[PDB]
This record gives structure tokens, sequence and C-alpha cells, in this order.
């Protein structure tokens, strides 16, 4: 029905193009309150906010989804100020990513899951904001607590038809496990979207999650050390392949016909605290356009492969309304 | 010729008997206000910790010194309202403990000095509230980052005055490069109190550690799974020993010539999310009297022992205000 929203729940008709795996500031629990002046101050994160989301908003973005989880230091306040702001819907999320503390990481998997129900059905904090989606992650197999997360995330979903999207070391093969933990709780792969999918070039990796009925996050897009190759810490971030390499295929799952299974984004963000401590700059130098990057570098790329605009809109409009509006089946 | 708490700067008279080491809530950074529920619901939690504070109130206590940093989830908006309702002075915290979250992790030793010396200098988050110890923590040997912590501590205290406490895996004699760390920067053992000091039997690493001017933080006084042996994760935190061996150690650095060096305290708190989940029911089954222990059990114990009631004074009021008043040299 409904998609919950930092300021409210939105209609399917509201969200218009959406970027569906993006930030708007990368850190750690409590870390903004306790640091700002990391981040200059916290006004000065703010404004970067609005004015990077009015940037995608001229572009013609209309809902970005921010899968900043708690150890993010997802501060849903931030979120519900700049889409006030700059006027773009942000849905926000609970899960966990790879750094809980210990009072997340000695938590049993009913725990978690009653942890994640919080926040998609009551609320984040004392704020009222609720969850539209479950993010959850691993770099490579599983380790056990990350096992607990993902059965957490497949329990909370079931409950709430709230889907789960996730990072993977896509090179790595991470999906395979990850579709095998969530179908083993019974979750339907139209609830799951399994990113950092562009990191590899394995198509028949992604063909074939795609032909089980998962969605395939392509998010990295913009995700180069080219011309900086010997910037160790960026080209680890980054990578070295080219954002048209990692735009092609989208045109290569397209062509192959899943089109329906494919979401798009920038994995962008406005601060960046949990890497080294300039790493923001340098993404900024690389991707000058930020969340901008998709509409305006990666649609007009794919025309001009010749893929159509009906296409490119089905992608960036249809399917992410289908896989954020709740549902146990898709 | 004052000492910041929670309620604002207190002179040394002010400040009376004083336990050293103790803690509100004892959790991870965000989780308290992400998670309430996990300890019944915020208001259960504060009316715990008043009823407790109330009650070492009336046994003697009048200050605690909470030793929860930034990564233990200190929330010194929690402290403040259970100092104002229980009449018992709180000094808050700045350092780290060893749950850093990735945005700490990744600062160098630069960084975390401007962020130790804007707790003590500014405040805590945006509530004004300076810190007035600064606590730090190795388990064995120090990991590189921990050596970051442990000198940017040292350069805050010797910016400031204010003293630096720590957490140590005894056993391993972790106080000796710890001293070695601190030496390397100047730091004056006078500003020192090495914790956990009293789960080890070694009295030798004890003196000599007060010989050369250090604070012992015999700070786990009540610390004892005898009667609960077979559980094992209430016996890896609390150890095998009794609380009367713990106390013993007070009195054998009393014979030694050593009562100016030796801080005592319970180590206690009033919500526990960073181990199993039930840990805060068993610890208060192991001890009753909670924060009380020390001035209702303790000192008595010691002086059926034959020690003064005026040494155990000096201890208890005298030291604890020698080590908090700022100084570069006590
Ligand atoms: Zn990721
Ligand atoms: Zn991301
Ligand atoms: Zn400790
Ligand atoms: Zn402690």
């Amino acid at each position: 029905d409904r998609i919950n929203t930092v300021r409210g729940p939105i209609t399917i008709s509201e969200a218009g193009f959406t970027l569906t795996h993006e930030h708007i500031c990368g850190s750690s629990a409590g870390f903004l309150r306790a640091w700002p002046e990391f981040f200059g101050s916290r006004k000065a994160l703010a404004e970067k906010a609005v004015r990077g989301l009015r940037r995608a908003r001229a572009a013609g973005v209309r809902t970005i989804v921010d899968v900043s989880t708690f150890d993010i230091g997802r501060d849903v306040s931030l979120l519900a100020e700049v889409s006030r702001a700059a006027d773009v819907h942000i849905v926000a999320a609970t899960g966990l990513w790879f750094d809980p503390p210990l009072s997340m990481r000695l938590r049993s998997v009913e725990e978690l899951t009653q942890f994640f129900l919080r926040e998609i059905q009551y609320g984040i904090e004392d704020t009222g904001i609720r969850a539209g989606i479950i993010k959850v992650a691993t770099t490579g197999k599983a380790t056990p607590f990350q096992e607990l997360v993902l059965k957490a995330a497949a329990r909370a979903s079931l409950a709430t038809g709230v889907p789960v999207t996730t990072h993977t070391a896509a090179s790595q093969r991470d999906g395979e496990q990850q579709a095998a933990i969530f179908e083993s709780e019974g979750l339907s792969p139209s609830r799951v979207c399994i990113g950092h999918s562009d990191d590899t070039d394995d198509l028949s990796y992604l063909t074939a999650l795609a032909a089980r009925g998962y969605l395939i996050g392509l998010d990295h897009i913009p995700y180069s050390a080219i011309g900086l190759e010997d910037n160790a810490s960026a080209s680890a971030l980054l990578g070295i392949r080219s954002w048209q390499t990692r735009a092609l295929l989208i045109k290569a799952l397209i062509d192959q016909g899943y089109m329906k299974q494919i979401l798009v984004s920038n994995d962008w963000t406005f601060g960046f605290s949990s890497y080294v401590t300039n790493i923001m700059d340098v993404m900024d130098r690389v991707n000058p356009d930020g969340m901008a990057f998709i509409p305006l570098r990666v649609i007009p790329f794919l025309r001009e492969k010749g893929v159509p605009q009906e296409t490119l809109a089905g992608i960036t409009v249809t399917n992410p309304a289908r896989f954020l509006s709740p549902t146990l089946r898709a």
C-alpha cells in the first residue's frame, strides 16, 4: 500500500523517479551528535545535503531511499530536515550494516526481529518516523551474526511487507548465499534487492538471480578511481572499472530481458565519517554531479547506446514503486 | 579549584565521598535512544537509577564518576536527570573504550585529541555538560588504535588537567604498558588511575605501579560468581574470587604504605546492554546493595580487619578529590 517516508506515507503515484540506494550521511551511531565539527558543522552538512538534493531534484529525482541503518549513523531528524528543505521524498531504513556495536552484536535473532519491527511499525527513536526498507550486509561468506541479521530482516519483511536491500561483495557472489538464507525463511525474492551488483562483471550470476525474481541493485555506477589509481584508499572504495563499464551492465540486463528486475542508484552521500577523513571530497572530485549522476550522465549514455526512454522510465519510476509499496509478493 | 559535573562546576568540599568508577548505563552509542525498550523503557531505567543513587546517598555517597564514554553509550542527558532527582553529583567522561565504531577507529591521534578536548573544554553533544575525566581501555597489549587513544588521552589531560582512568585486563598486567605509553607522552602518574586492578592477586604488580605514583583502581570489589560458577557468562564477567579477597587488597596496599594511591569503587550500573541480555538482573542478584556496597559492606569489613575509619575516609573522600581536581601534577 503506502510507502513510509520521513515526512509521512506517500502513494505510489507520488514517488516518481526514485534512487533506491543513497545516503544523506555515512557515519556511525551517535557520531554526528557527538562530533559535528568533523563535518565542519551540522549546519554545513545540512546545507550541503540540501544543495545536492535540490541538484538531483532539478535533474528529475523525486524520491531517494536512504539505506543508512542504525550503525551507519542514520539521523532521521537530519533526513526529515533536508527532505523538507529540498522537497525530495526520503525513505528511511532499518536493519544492520557491518559496524554493529556490542549491544547489537550480542542480540538473538528474535531480539533483532523485534528491533527492526519497532523501527518499521512504531518509529525510529522518539521521532515517529517509520522505516520503509530494511538494509543488511555481507562481505563474503556471512558471519554468524550476519546470518542472524539476514534472518531477522526476512522475518520483519514477512510481518510488514517492507522490502529488504543488501550490501554484497558482488565479485564473490554473496547474493547467492543471501538469497539462499532469505528463501530458507520463506521470503519472496520480489521483496529483495541484491545491491552493489554492478561491482561484478559476472552476468550469469546477475541474470540467474534476476530470473529467480530478485531485484538487482546497480547502485555503484559513478564509483571509479580512474585518474587517481595510486590513491589506495579511494581505489579500494571505488574500484578501477569505469562508470561506463558499470552502466553497460544495465544495458546487458535490459538486453537479456530483465528490465523489470533492475534498480539503479549512485550510492552517494553528503557526509562520510566511517573511512579516511576527506573521502567525501575525493568522491565529489570524482563525481561532481553527486546524486544527479544517474539522470544526467547514465540515462543519456544509455539512450545513446539505443535504450528507449520508456525502458529507462520503467527502471527509474515503475520498478522502485513496485519494490517499495508494501506486500509479501510483488 | 572546581570539578565539572553534569550539573556544572562543584568544589572539592562538595564532592565528598566519591565512587570513582561507576556507570548509570553500560550500553553502546545511540542504543538507549534507538531501543529504549531493551531496558523496559527509558522511564524504568531512570527510575531504577534514581532509586539506586538515593540508596547510595543514604549510605554516605555524595558523588559518582560515570566513566561511560561515547562507545559505552553515555547519555549525559540521562545522567543529568538522575543526578537531579537523586541529589548525587555525577562526573561525566570523555575518552574511548574498547568498542569504538568506524568513525572513531579511523581517526588519527590529532583528531582524537580534538574530540576529547571538545568534550572537556566545550561540552558533550549540544548539552554544555563538560567531562571531568578521560576513560581509556586495553585488553592485553594495546592495538594500534588503542595506542592512539592512550596518547590522545594523555595529550588532552596535559592540556586541561583532567585525569585519565583506565580499563585493564589486570591478569595480563596491562597497567605496565599503559603507564609506559603515558610516560612516553610526559603524563604525570598522579593524573592516572589504573583500573580493574583488584582483578589480580599479584600484589607486586600493584605495589610497583603505586610506587611509581599511579592511582590504583580497586573498582571490582562486589564482582563474584561464587554460587553461580556454572553460569559461564557471569563467571567470565565476574570471576570466581570473593568480594572479601578483592577487598583485602585495599588493606594490603594500606599496609605497604600506599593508602594515598588507592581508589575504590563498585563498577556498578543500572542498565547493561553490551553483554548477555539479562546480565543486569544476575548482577543485582549477586550484589543487592548495588553502589551502596562500598559504604555499607566494604568499609565496615575493613574496619573489622583493623583499618582506621580515618584511613578509609582518606581513600573515599580525600584521594578522589586530589585525583579529580584539575592539575598537571597532584
Ligand atoms: Zn554498501
Ligand atoms: Zn550504501
Ligand atoms: Zn571496564
Ligand atoms: Zn566500568
